[PDB]
């Protein structure tokens, strides 16, 4: 019931139709209208982590809420396992600071534990984490999590779905009315 968020769906299936795909993520990001649950599952499965933090940016803060704060926590805490699975403790550490020390002030005792891992031979040791198998399995099982708290975030609840279409919308109406 918005002109404004009407031209985005318009725009996002012209955009998808002329395979401007970087676009229709930007425009996703930007707008704030539709977040694109396919587009981050594939971005989370590329570990690409830069990217995942760029979009959900677009839609929230890390302190908005608990989902928000559990959802960045997941990522973080992937990225520097992974860092030490390949034995590079500079880079573990450098995204231990950097990353994961914003959210020591709220689980004191989990980030001690955290930082503990850094001095294991490997992380498996911890009981918790024996069940991490390699970072393939490890994507997958942190995914479906992500996705559970996507979907049960007031921030995101009303953003999951995007409208049906017919094709080529914004083709059919602009050459029809610019005449």
């Amino acid at each position: 019931g918005s002109l404004s968020r009407e031209l985005v769906f318009l725009i996002l299936q012209f955009l998808d139709e002329e395979k401007f795909k970087e676009t229709v993520h930007k425009l996703e990001q930007e707008s704030g209208f539709f977040f694109n649950m396919k587009y981050f599952e594939d971005e989370v499965h590329n570990g690409n982590w830069d990217e995942v933090e760029k979009y959900l940016s677009g839609f929230t803060k890390v302190d908005d809420n608990r989902y928000s704060m559990k959802i960045f926590f997941e990522i973080r805490k992937q990225k520097y396992l992974e860092a030490l699975d390949k034995h590079d403790r500079p880079k573990a550490v450098d995204i231990l600071v950097k990353d994961l020390k914003v959210f020591s002030t709220f689980n004191e005792e989990l980030f001690k534990e955290i930082t503990q891992l850094l001095t294991l031979e490997n992380f498996r040791e911890n009981e918790q984490l024996s069940k991490y198998g390699d970072t393939k399995s490890a994507r997958a099982i942190m995914l479906v999590e992500l996705k559970k708290l996507i979907e049960a975030n007031p921030l995101f609840r009303d953003k999951l779905q995007f409208p049906t279409l017919r094709n080529s919308r914004l083709r059919t109406l602009i050459n029809q009315s610019l005449n």
